[PDB]
């Protein structure tokens, strides 16, 4: 192999997919659960994106940001107008760069009114990106073994315990980075409870509240953006993953009064916001919108199919959902596999299933009847 | 807008592209001799490129490293086929994250190996990337403004400066990062004596070599790789920008051993050796070898013409070449792009090109009546 050690790959390889399926060489077909981690949002060879990609492909592919890109407006506009307050855009190319833009601006923010806030309170178990900013924000050691010294100033409190963020709180912390619910992490659910204290303390306190919408971001859950859930006021989002169904995207969404501090010169991307890319992401955010209803309907039955199995506790809402198991998961991943069905394992004993948004209740009991014969 | 104000756009809103030429809204062409920053390769609706990304669109898009990615391995192979010795591949979306990858293996590298070398040494002018970890290896204080604390360990020496490097290197120094040519900086070469001292340098004082590629990289200058040119024998580069001829990819190539150290879990990117990126750099991989003999001819052709101006100090090499003026540059990319050419100022006084590699004669003529005109 020509490729670095770092993945711990499935013995499997995919050359085309189709819907809710994947197909290996061998034409064996695979029910998706994983959607390449929450990736694939309208599946695969969706006829809307596919037909506006190939157009786009054979017009333009990148001009870079040293011009006028009109299709960035048109996408960011159509972000904006979900977010609760007016707002600006940033395009980057990953969730990581994404959260990365988000870190820089919360700290230009403060020293652009002559506060010496730098500090970020980030929680553990979180994941928010492996270049250096992220993985800073990211609260699992493990994942920092052999690259420190990190960017200084971040700690990590606890998940629905407000007291541990109050202690690492002081008044040069500049945010609090957070996802409405932990995927990676095991799909762990932040509170409503817990998640509208932590609103009032950044209200309070005056420190910014950034959400990181990564993987629960464009519907994911049952809304549009997964703080909506509890009526959230961020003051800075990132999102990537699901955004641009396949494609490449990220971006941040800042309310107007942050947003300015995101001043000429002061951060950019060659490749952010690329024609390609803000192509996909338009037909993506105008698709889910219009297939919300039917993700709340499909997610809500997905989980009480989940409970019903008696297997475990069912974690995670809309259709980021978990199951947490009393062993550990990675042998039933491979079970999954072999019965054409993919799922994902996190977390060490947490299914972790993240199926297109498309996906409808008959693949849904496809999909718990290949469970309940391997739990 | 929609847009955050982080960039300095030019008033042009291009829609559509064909060779060397793109078409703005009110349909007005351009000759392209910036190529959206020597990422447009082999220029736009490039025949080849252009069905090879229908057919793939059509097919897959994403599936993530989370199963086997044979395209990954294919176009590895052939990233590896043209470097120095054995190495191995780790794929990412831009040139920001490959940098931040290079300085995580290099960090874990010594490690693993059970020393104590963290810090890095880069140069004033350098410029690898906007995210925290390439953000601290980029020798420009002006970009760090506002986001301090940065990753801790980067020091900044002089380019063609050997004794700045010496006042900087000690035993916990890590490795060295460099640009053959300093693009962003203003085109500035590393003089083949420097590069010859620095090798001797790494090698003696055992500190690795980390040679940033992302914009001399895929016969930019000439060569495949620009290190070529100096045969020198890096520890890792990264590479983005013109792999993708307008699709979104980065990478980093390290020999062997140092790859090693990216172990299982280590590192990793969610949209990273996608299937659309990689067919991308496979077709731009075997159309640029090819191409590599005319980059050599066409480049000496214009920087003789571009000398012939008499108007200021031509630097740069095979088709990334700089005219440094005696005053700003501003003005002149606007008169230039009233006149249908579109060129780049950078560092203030240097006027940047970077024409697609397909780039011909008879266009690089073109181009300079224009020059001659404006200057
Ligand atoms: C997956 C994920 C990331 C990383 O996204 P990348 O595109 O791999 O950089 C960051 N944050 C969250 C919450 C994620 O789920
Ligand atoms: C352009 C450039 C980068 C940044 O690449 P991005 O894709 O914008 O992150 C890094 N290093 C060098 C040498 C570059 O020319």
């Amino acid at each position: 192999t020509y490729l670095m050690n770092n993945y711990a790959r499935l013995p499997v390889k995919f050359v085309r997919g189709k819907g809710v399926y994947l197909y290996d060489e061998e034409g064996k077909e695979y029910l998706d659960f994983v959607s390449g981690i929450g990736v694939n949002s309208l599946g695969h060879a969706y006829p809307k994106l596919t037909e506006a990609l190939k157009e786009q492909v054979e017009k333009l592919l990148h001009v870079s940001n040293l011009y006028e890109n009109p299709w960035q407006e048109e996408l960011a506009h159509k972000l904006v107008k979900h977010f609760w307050t007016e707002g600006k855009v940033f395009f980057a190319n990953s969730g990581t760069e994404s959260v990365e833009a988000a870190i820089k601006l919360a700290r230009k923010y403060w020293r652009d009114k002559g506060k010496n806030k730098w500090k970020f309170i980030s929680f553990e178990n979180s994941f928010h990106g492996r270049t250096y900013g992220s993985l800073s924000a990211t609260g699992q050691p493990k994942f920092h073994k052999g690259f420190e010294p990190l960017v200084p100033g971040f700690s990590y409190a606890k998940l629905n315990d407000i007291d541990s963020v109050y202690k690492l709180l002081d008044e040069e912390t500049a945010g609090i980075i957070i996802e409405v619910i932990q995927g990676e992490g095991g799909v762990n659910e932040a509170s409503e409870d817990f998640l509208s204290k932590l609103q009032e303390i950044c209200k309070e306190k005056d420190v910014l509240l950034i959400i990181d919408e990564v993987q629960t971001g464009i519907g994911r859950t049952g809304e549009f953006y997964a703080y909506q859930h509890f009526n959230l006021k961020p003051d800075v989002i990132a999102l990537a993953k699901g955004l641009g169904g396949g494609v490449p995207i990220g971006a941040i969404l800042a309310r107007e009064e942050v947003a300015q501090s995101f001043t000429p010169g002061s951060h950019g991307s060659t490749f952010g916001g690329n024609p390609l890319a803000c192509r996909a992401g338009t037909v993506v955010v105008d698709e889910v919108e219009k297939l919300l209803p039917h993700v709340r309907e499909v997610g809500n039955y997905f989980k009480e199919k989940l409970k019903e199995l008696g297997k475990g506790k069912v974690k995670g809402r809309g259709l980021m959902l978990g199951l947490e198991l009393e062993r550990e998961c990675k042998d039933y991943v491979l079970k999954a596999l072999e019965k054409g069905l993919l799922i994902n394992c996190t977390a060490g004993k947490v299914l972790r299933f993240l199926p297109p948004l498309i996906i409808q209740k008959e693949h849904i009991d496809r999909a718990i009847s290949v469970l309940r014969e391997i739990l």
